[PDB]
């Protein structure tokens, strides 16, 4: 069984501290660069910060450099996130995610822990529709930098619960995701298309790309697809 599961999250004061942890199981943690994503609620992922394997190579999202600190201990199979000078911005629920060698995909995801703080450079449509069975193409703008130098992995995240991978290498399916669902890329432009529209495919897609300039992920801002009705089969005058 291969899992993610974090833990350390919890209310904090505005300007205080709090330390994330996520406990890696049913693989050998050593062999994986590991990341941190967060999201808040009605926003789009926000990548946070990624170590490799052995902790040689670490980065950062210009968001939180200088005040997260992220760390791993492969002897406890353990990623962690020292977070300090909390703002109320930083408040969401906090994942960690596992990223393939090859392709840089995050193909396994944790459940989340939720931080709240209480006293996007992809371009993708904040919204698409259709109805069952037809076919919807949602498209990922980007820039030479992003798009235009490494490859695009697409996300799907079923209302209230972890992303999943849906589409890595800009147009592989990983075991268990339909052929109904194809990307593509073209320039510094990338699509998803879904094919025979289906109720549970009702979610938030994201787009995101490995940026050469930033040295750093970045994440489209999400389209959130609804699933209409089916439309009359039937119709009657008289």
């Amino acid at each position: 069984q291969v899992t993610l599961k974090e833990s350390g999250g919890g209310l904090v004061k505005p300007g205080g501290s709090l330390r994330l942890s996520c406990a890696a199981s049913g693989f050998t943690f050593s062999s994986y660069s590991m990341n941190w994503v967060r999201q808040a609620p009605g926003k789009g992922l926000e990548w946070v910060s990624s170590i490799s394997s052995s902790s040689s190579y670490i980065y950062y999202a210009d968001s939180v450099k200088g005040r997260f600190t992220i760390s791993r201990d492969n002897a406890k199979n353990s990623l962690y996130l020292q977070m300090n000078s909390l703002r109320a911005e930083d408040t969401a629920v906090y994942y960690c995610a596992r990223q393939v060698g090859a392709t840089w995909a995050f193909d396994i995801w944790g459940q989340g822990t939720l931080v709240t703080v209480s006293s996007s450079v992809l371009t993708q449509p904040p919204s698409a529709s259709g109805t069952p069975g037809q076919r919807v193409t949602i498209s990922c703008s980007g820039s030479s930098s992003n798009i235009g130098s490494n490859t695009v992995n697409w996300y799907q995240q079923l209302p209230g619960t972890a992303p999943k991978l849906l589409i890595y290498s800009n147009n592989q399916r990983p075991s268990g995701v339909p052929d109904r669902f194809s990307g593509s890329k073209s320039g510094t432009s990338a699509s998803l298309a879904i094919s025979g529209l289906q109720s549970e495919d009702e979610a938030d897609y994201y787009c995101a790309a490995w940026d050469d300039s930033l040295n750093a992920w970045v994440f489209g801002g999400g389209t959130k697809l609804t699933v209409l009705g089916a439309a009359a089969e039937n119709l009657y005058f008289q």
